[PDB]
């Protein structure tokens, strides 16, 4: 009747597994991160890359390992390294973490749905 929109529930704060496969040009998704290794999020998906494809991963989510090396401390020099040489197979662990990502990106904010809005 009344519809019931995805915005208006919480995206999963938790943990999460998730395996994308690597097209002809790479994964799909740019980070961002630090020198002193801050932590590793993810800025950007790629309409129809494989991060795209696998619809599991959101700007905003921190990248926590990849094939269970832990890049939670990376810069985003070693995280790029890493992502590179994973192989065709590539498994994640990712968590959602707006309000830390919103501090990386200009003019962007978390809002009461814990979204990311750009001004």
């Amino acid at each position: 009747g009344s519809p019931e929109f995805l915005g208006e529930e919480d995206i999963p704060r938790e943990p999460r597994r998730i395996v994308i496969h690597r097209g002809s040009t790479g994964l799909g998704f740019n980070i961002v991160g630090t020198e002193d290794g801050e932590g590793i999020f993810i800025s950007f998906i790629l309409a129809g890359g494989p991060a795209d494809l696998s619809g599991e991963l959101r700007k905003g989510d921190q990248i926590l390992s990849v094939n269970g090396v832990d890049l939670r401390n990376a810069s985003a020099e070693q995280a790029a390294i890493a992502l590179k040489n994973a192989g065709q197979t590539v498994t994640i662990i990712a968590q959602y973490k707006p309000e830390e990502y919103s501090r990386f990106e200009a003019n962007s904010r978390v809002d009461s749905s814990g979204r990311i809005v750009t001004d």
